[PDB]
């Protein structure tokens, strides 16, 4: 019942320029009721939360967390969602695998859930190992992601939960139009969001992997900014002319 979905990444998409994230807050701060806010960041939910006490970002309506991997509305996670995910999911067997790479090394604990499997890439490691990894996990029966971002993070995932899908079952809730919803990103673990019908802005300073994406799939939908972090997500709402 809004004018706008506003989904984006955290780290270096809305967080990074201090300013840009203040100018944006305050533009956004006062039109508050026009808009859903949803964060769909790679961070836990609790690490989300840090965040914002440390930059000081403004509450949203939803948390999209861990990549899409888990969802949380303001009453708490969505048990619809973490069962929707956990269909056909087998998660030992997927890292018994990816474990089994010399060049893959498991991330923080505190950086796995029941449907995200994370490592780290060795920076001296070929990434068409990466490719290897995917295929070699795609091929169990096990519907399977690959998320590769920034050159080292590693994300196996559900084949239903990166940002993107979780941005469509949220578009879904909130009964809101792609042509309605703005999806911010800046590296690979964004990628999901603009394979999605939704406008997306790609902020200046994104990684490799989305720029190099954007020349191959980059749509008419989608929009390279001139602006780096928060500033990004002003000139798209301006150039989709959102919340006019
Ligand atoms: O935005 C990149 C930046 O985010 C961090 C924050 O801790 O990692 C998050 O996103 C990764 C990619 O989706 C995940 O693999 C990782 O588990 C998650 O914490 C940084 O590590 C990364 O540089
Ligand atoms: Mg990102």
């Amino acid at each position: 019942m809004r004018q706008l979905l506003l989904i984006s990444d955290l780290d270096n998409t809305w967080v990074g320029d201090q300013q840009a994230l203040e100018h944006l807050q305050e533009y956004l701060g006062d039109r508050r009721g026009n808009f859903y806010l949803a964060y769909a960041t790679g961070r836990s939910y609790h690490s989300a939360r840090e965040l914002q006490k440390q930059v000081g970002l403004m509450e949203p309506d939803y948390w999209l967390t861990a990549v899409g991997s888990e969802i949380y509305h303001p009453e708490g996670l969505d048990q619809h969602w973490a069962d929707y995910l956990s269909e056909h999911w087998q998660r030992d067997i997927l890292q018994a695998i990816a474990d089994g790479f010399e060049a893959l090394k498991p991330q923080s604990p505190l950086e796995q859930n029941p449907w995200k499997i994370s490592y780290h890439l060795d920076p001296q490691a070929c990434p068409t190992v990466i490719d290897q990894l995917t295929e070699m996990l795609k091929e169990t029966g096990i519907p399977v992601q690959v998320i590769f971002s920034s050159g080292k993070d590693v994300d196996l995932l559900p084949q239903r939960s990166n940002k993107g899908n979780a941005t469509q079952y949220l578009q879904q809730h909130l009964a809101m139009e792609p042509s309605q919803t703005l999806v911010c990103g800046d590296s690979g673990n964004d990628i999901g969001l603009f394979e999605t019908s939704a406008r997306g802005v790609i902020v200046r300073n994104a990684q490799p992997e989305l720029l190099h994406w954007y020349d191959q799939w980059g749509d008419s939908r989608h929009y390279r900014a001139q602006s780096s972090h928060a500033g990004a997500i002003l000139e798209a709402i301006a150039h989709f002319d959102f919340l006019s």
